């Protein structure tokens, strides 16, 4: 078969792969990005389509504009399970036309010299002499099977992790996703019968019964159009997400016009710390394939962008040292853990605690304002549940006279702080990965056991 040589092969062109291509462009390298989808569909995986402005600012990434920006968001309304307490959290963000924005990023990367092949699937890794060395591709437009050799593969295949899962199972970058570390999620976009109230505010409904392990949402995409959906925890034996959706849609979106459904669909969403290493010999893994998603709220487009940025920085470093080993690419880990990964690890612990609370606990916590809106904001953006904030909360929790997991909040905060510091001490080279991973696994197991 035909053989081509590139410096970098990016497999997948969603927020993660497109970010990597954009960030790597015009830096002297010969880059190819492939995606199984036709051009006009790249970017269209089901999603709530909400991304903070702070994520774009973190990276100085261009804002969505024109038809890419369906609706400007000025904050979130968070609802207690009993619907009696609503916390309004202010902050700027965007409700995107995700395919349009994602396609605009790709078009700009292409304009800056990135080669992009759509309708093209990476079928098989080239793994030789202990390194990822490229991929066998199938290009549906040309009905050609081709081999592309690359110094580095950027695996950005989304939740399917379709390329890295075909690698030798002893490699650390083949790390699999436990069922309980992901949610399944489903959404629809519908027009509404009436103008949406406060259409610049997203609505998130906490309820352990109608969306066990996740939450329901109502995300306006304009004055009369909404993205509504839910996520539920995987691996718990829950019935189909579609049973919850049918049963409770009317509670959260009484105003949708069901005769005016525009799109619908679901996908898996990882909800955990990132891959223990996102780099290995000849390969970096980013976005959902590397578990980049916020474990508490399931937001992965902003962090997908961050992982793309870190991949680019690590690759440029590798070319400047001629070193495509895991050691040569290791700054990918150092970058990503400092930008977002350490926060994710802390939030992985926090999510485990939140998933085990009852509706009565959450109604009580929110009613009594056990933490303020300012502190919930600080905790979601940095991963920090300050010990003083946990103390103040525990002073309110001490006035509860029934058994509750809420009483463990201080212990949770301590475990969050511990895991965060462990991640901020991420191993400086691959020879230490094993030792450190065992310390993490130890923190997690101890923590899982502390909740009984
Ligand atoms: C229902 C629902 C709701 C939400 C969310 C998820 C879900 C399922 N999330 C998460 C967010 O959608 C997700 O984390 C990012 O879109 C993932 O971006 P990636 O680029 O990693 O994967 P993504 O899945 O977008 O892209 C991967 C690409 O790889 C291609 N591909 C896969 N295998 C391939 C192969 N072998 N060869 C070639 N191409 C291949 C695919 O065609 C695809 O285009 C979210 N996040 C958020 O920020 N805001 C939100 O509101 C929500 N809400
Ligand atoms: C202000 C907008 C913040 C982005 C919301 C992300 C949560 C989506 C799963």
């Amino acid at each position: 078969m035909k053989e081509l040589k590139y410096d970098v092969l990016i497999i997948g062109g969603g927020f993660a792969g497109s970010s990597a291509a954009y960030q790597l462009s015009r830096r002297g390298l010969k880059i190819l990005l492939v995606d199984s989808k036709p051009w006009n569909r790249i970017g269209d995986k089901p999603c709530g389509d909400a991304v903070s402005k702070a994520h774009f600012d973190k990276l100085g990434m261009p804002y969505p504009k024109g038809e890419e920006l369906e609706n400007k968001i000025n904050g979130i309304k968070l609802y207690s399970p009993d619907m009696q307490t609503v916390w309004t959290v202010n902050g700027e963000g965007f409700e995107l036309n995700a395919p349009l924005y994602n396609q605009r990023v790709l078009k700009e990367a292409q304009d800056r010299g990135v080669e992009i092949w759509d309708l093209t699937t990476a079928m098989k890794p080239i793994f030789e002499d202990g390194y990822v060395k490229g991929a066998v591709l199938f290009n549906r437009r040309t009905n050609e099977e081709l081999t592309v050799y690359s110094k580095v593969v950027v695996e950005a295949t989304g939740y399917s992790r379709s390329f890295r899962s075909k690698l030798p199972p002893e490699l650390p970058i083949t790390e699999d996703l436990d069922d309980k570390d992901a949610d399944v999620a489903y959404r629809e976009v519908l027009l509404t019968k009436e103008d949406i109230e406060d259409h610049d505010y997203l609505r998130i409904f906490i309820d352990q019964e109608t969306s066990p392990g996740g939450y329901w949402w109502y995300f306006p995409k304009g004055k009369n159009k909404v993205n509504v959906g839910l996520g539920i925890q995987g691996g718990m034996g829950y019935p189909s997400i579609h049973e919850y959706y049918k049963k409770y849609l009317d509670k959260y979106a009484p105003d949708v016009d069901k005769s005016k459904l525009l799109v619908k669909g679901g996908a898996l969403v990882p909800t955990r710390r990132p891959l223990y290493t996102m780099a290995w010999n000849g390969i970096i893994v980013i976005g959902d394939s590397g578990f980049t998603v916020n474990p508490v709220h399931g937001g992965g487009k902003g962090s997908a962008m961050i992982s793309g940025y870190c991949a680019a920085k690590a690759i440029l470093s590798a070319f400047e040292t001629g070193d495509f080993s895991a050691s040569g690419l290791w700054d990918m880990n150092i970058c990503y853990v400092n930008e977002y990964g350490a926060k994710q690890a802390s939030l992985d612990i926090f999510r485990r605690f939140l998933q085990k609370l009852s509706n009565d606990d959450i109604n009580y916590g929110m009613k009594k304002k056990i933490i303020k809106e300012e502190d919930l904001l600080e905790a979601s953006e940095k991963g920090d549940l300050h010990l003083s904030v946990a103390d103040k909360a525990m002073r309110v929790i001490s006035g509860l006279g029934r058994p509750s997991l809420l009483f463990k909040l201080k212990a949770v905060a301590e475990s969050m702080k511990k895991i965060k510091e462990l991640y901020l001490n991420y191993p400086r080279s691959p020879s230490s990965l094993g030792s450190w991973r065992r310390e993490v696994d130890n923190v997690l197991t101890e923590f899982n056991k502390s909740l009984s």
